[PDB]
């Protein structure tokens, strides 16, 4: 439900900012 996911790692967020947050902190 709201699952937004990593496109580098599986990871669903429930949050699009904690998406956002996620994303830049996966840089590797
Ligand atoms: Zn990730």
């Amino acid at each position: 439900s709201s699952d937004f996911c990593c496109p580098k790692c599986q990871y669903q967020a429930p949050d699009m900012d904690t998406l956002q947050i996620h994303v830049m902190e996966c840089i590797e």
